[PDB]
């Protein structure tokens, strides 16, 4: 109980570290692969505030990250008829699939130990805690 | 289910923002706290390398944090740079611990102790599977 917040942090840190290790060859930063995954997953017409909310970083850090990714030829930016729109490049195609593939099967292996009845109770409890925090931050 | 990883990362993130928000009257962050808590639970005069190991982060991030805590007169560094809590740090730590543990009680509001135990068991199992895979 007293270490539950820490245990949750460490779990995330250690899950992401593994993904980092598996993605070693591509020479990406952890911020890069998390961003690239969220760019590819998010709907088209959505705002950069919203992209930042999906990723879980502040706007100034998102700006810097996109600059770096543009530099590497993985994304372009475009004036939209909806603020600027982020487009993945053809060049990014193989990297995105590699990033997606590792995230997706890393999750399956990690979940491999436990039952679907057990993750159900886990999702429910994670959601419960989140609700509690949102409520309190509002107050 | 398929958003388990994301959901967990969001939870840790908003949990941390709340603590940041609540520590602001003291001008401390959750990062400052994690460092102090670790220093406090260890024998005095750990090196920066030893502290980064126990906390679980890389050194540059920790060095910045130590710099800030030193300027606030909460720690000193001696010569490796070895870290020591000041006598002024003892009330600050009780105060920060009051907010941490009292915010915790509210975040765990309305969930059973069975749930907390089942939650802890499941986190522990997941972490163990992950450290198996890293070899």
């Amino acid at each position: 109980e007293s270490t539950l917040g820490s245990d949750l942090a460490r779990l995330v840190r250690v899950w992401r570290a593994l993904i980092d290790h598996r993605l070693k060859p591509l020479e990406l930063t952890q911020t890069h692969w998390v961003t690239l995954y969220n760019i590819n997953r998010l709907p088209p017409e959505q705002s950069q505030i919203q992209l930042a909310k999906a990723i879980g970083i502040e706007q100034p850090s998102l700006v810097r990250t996109l600059d770096q990714l543009e530099e590497k030829g993985l994304i372009t930016r475009h004036t939209s008829a909806n603020a600027k729109r982020i487009k993945l490049t053809e060049q990014s195609s193989p990297i995105i699939e590699q990033v997606d593939g590792v995230i997706s099967s890393t999750r399956k292996e990690i979940l491999g130990g436990i039952s679907s009845d057990e993750i159900a109770v886990l999702s429910g409890l994670i959601d419960k805690l989140e609700k509690n925090i949102i409520q309190l931050q509002t107050k």
